[PDB]
């Protein structure tokens, strides 16, 4: 009782054919009358009103938030994963990969070249999903031991994405640090639709923990439970077809954390070439760039998180949409002090569009009238 | 450069010559002349000489070490375990443990009640043993924390019981700590037997990670090749049913380790009460004084750890051939202020044969006359 229930996709189809869409572009920085994830898909369905008109909408309704961006730069500190995803080159199936694991020396060298040489006061922490219980609390007794040491260095924001939690797996990561600390757990479902969700992230009752959707949605209400904040669900754009029940249910997860009292990110990553084993789609940029609006448009004290896996051009055109940008590289330990980090496809979790420095690409934002919060550009 | 097996023919051949009248004979310094494994084969089955006069002279030969004895008392961690021991509740097919891990704050909370209730410096950290690499390494991860934790504190010696080890996961926990430090890394073969030990460990492949006897029988020089000193071999007393053959196997393994310069404690634990899926053997006191005696002086410079998994009245008679002396309780978290620690048969790895609180045990043995380092009694 209380945690998140997935809408009902017809339920919301019903009450997006009554809103009045024009009147909600009307709307100051002041709420619609109706629900927020219909008054997304109403806005994504509306054809007569173009993507253009939509994103210039979305960026002035978020125009006021401050600050208007902040950084963090991902840290996977593994590519080790009990799970099966079969567009994740991390997948325990491909053979391929080469695999590595951060310790103590690794992790604080990474974090001490991100804090000193890309200028950054964000970082993330991942690692692949885990089977058995022991194995799960061994992974977050290691991050929290990772979060913790991050804010002692300086850090102003951790985030961490670790798999699904349940209440002990949080308890553990929890005695690292206290309920007011700026840290935030990302758990994206990746797909809202259990059909498409099977596809990808496999059967449960067999060993594959990312296969159990229902441990993984609930994940957040365990977070909050527990008396934390920080949230970042997602989307990854690319497996299911029907990009409007995405955006609903998303839009509707995002609601319910804000009932919750939960600070959220949004998250809507777009796939990137991997070792896959499963077919998926691209989605094109304008239908892209509809999708962040009419998110960032009905979601505006949540931030959307922009990151490497889009190419220069599309950040730019895309930023304004954007409350996170978060550059780097999904390698194990890639970054080093003076050039560009790895992303080797032996060892990553997909290869990025964007192979920049965080302190290049942040400072070419920084002098193009965007300040970045938690990127202090080293060249001072 | 790792260990061999001895072979048990050429031991017995080469224990024929020994003249065990004469080893008996010799003064606090010297060395027989034959291989310490063959000394201790004959003197265990030369039954002329009574086990009373082995332990006397076993206790007369290692009287001059300093320190007389130290301490440490076991922290289990987590009571989780991929591996299959038959005699051991913490195997995985034990469905009725209830299973427990120790965060942060768990294992800070137990190491101030050692120090400061107990009195204790030294602890050791125990675990279960892992199949997947991704595990073993988080494993040595928190470990080396925990180690780490530990020295800060001011614990003065650190042992770590945790599986056996390969040079990768040496390297995670080896993180954590310097060469020179004192941690000492426990690897029980439980049996040098392969059959015996196959009986009780398990089958190679099958995901039963204590299977594989090699990895496990060569943890140690894992260890010493990465620079390491302090190594704690063991033989379970009541696996194999041949005494000889595991006085054999533990100290020709104790002698390698010499060899390689390192520094050895060694453990002969009896087995205790547990959830098992198989049966094991009584050894008597008589056999086990025995065993004691001739390990302890054919390897004099390398200690016997004596624990609670045996009685009051059994430790008293058995400590001046003891180097170590450990007690505690193998559950999990189970120490605590103003009480006796908890051993609880549904989440412990055996039921301890003495409950004492290590400042009452510790605090009696200094009444008596032997002090005790690493104990500084909270009276
Ligand atoms: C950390 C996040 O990376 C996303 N993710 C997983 N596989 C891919 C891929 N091939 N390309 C882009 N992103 C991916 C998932 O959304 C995951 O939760
Ligand atoms: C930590 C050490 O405890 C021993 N061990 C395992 N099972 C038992 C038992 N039932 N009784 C006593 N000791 C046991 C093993 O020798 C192991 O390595
Ligand atoms: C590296 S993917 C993100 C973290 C975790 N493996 C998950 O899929 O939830
Ligand atoms: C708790 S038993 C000792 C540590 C490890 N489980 C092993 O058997 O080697
Ligand atoms: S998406 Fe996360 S859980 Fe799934 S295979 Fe990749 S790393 Fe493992
Ligand atoms: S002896 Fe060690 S490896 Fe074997 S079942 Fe017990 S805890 Fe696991
Ligand atoms: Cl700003
Ligand atoms: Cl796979
Ligand atoms: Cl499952
Ligand atoms: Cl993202
Ligand atoms: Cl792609
Ligand atoms: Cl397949
Ligand atoms: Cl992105
Ligand atoms: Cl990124
Ligand atoms: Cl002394
Ligand atoms: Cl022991
Ligand atoms: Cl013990």
């Amino acid at each position: 009782t209380g945690d998140f229930v997935l809408p009902e996709l017809e339920d919301v189809r019903a009450e997006a054919a009554t809103v009045d869409t024009r009147a909600v572009l009307a709307l100051a920085e002041e709420e619609p009358a109706e629900s927020r994830a219909a008054v997304a898909l109403a806005l994504w369905e509306d054809r007569s009103i173009g993507t253009a008109e939509l994103q210039a909408a979305a960026e002035a309704r978020c125009g006021a938030r401050r600050p208007r961006l902040h950084t963090f730069v991902p840290l996977y500190t593994t590519n080790y994963c009990d799970s099966e995803c079969k567009m994740c080159s991390m997948r325990k199936g491909n053979h391929r990969l080469d695999r590595k694991f951060s310790g103590r020396k690794e992790i604080t060298e990474q974090l001490e070249i991100l804090y000193h040489h890309e200028g950054v006061r964000g970082v993330g922490f991942l690692t692949g999903e885990y089977e058995d219980k022991h194995t799960r609390l061994a992974s977050a007794f290691r991050i929290g031991w990772a979060i913790r040491t991050a804010l002692d260095l300086g850090f102003e924001r951790v985030y961490f994405n670790i798999g699904s939690m349940e209440q002990d797996e949080i308890d553990v990561l929890g005695e690292w640090i206290g309920r007011e600390d700026p840290v935030t757990m990302c758990v994206f479902q990746e797909s809202y639709d259990r059909e498409t969700y099977r596809r990808f992230m496999g059967k449960t009752s067999v060993g594959v923990p990312k296969a159990d959707f229902d441990r993984r949605v609930v994940s957040f209400d365990r977070w909050l439970d527990a008396g934390y904040r920080y949230v970042n669900p997602g989307v990854l754009v690319g497996l299911h077809d029907d990009l409007s029940a995405e955006l609903v249910s998303l839009v509707a997860h995002g609601d319910h954390l804000r009932s919750r009292g939960a600070t959220a990110d949004l998250s809507v990553p777009r796939m990137r070439p991997a070792m896959k084993s499963r077919d998926t789609t691209r989605v094109g940029d304008d239908d892209y760039l509809r999708l962040m609006s009419v998110v960032a448009f009905t979601c505006p004290e949540q931030r959307l998180v922009l990151t490497t896996r889009e190419p220069q051009e599309f950040q730019d055109v895309a930023l304004g949409l954007a409350g996170v940008i978060s550059p780097g590289s999904p390698d194990v330990a890639p970054y080093r002090a003076g050039c560009e980090a790895r992303n080797d496809e032996k060892s990553s979790q997909f290869l990025v569009a964007d192979l920049r420095r965080p302190r290049h690409i942040l400072g070419r934002i920084e002098a193009s009238g965007t300040p970045v919060d938690h990127f202090v550009n080293p060249a001072g």
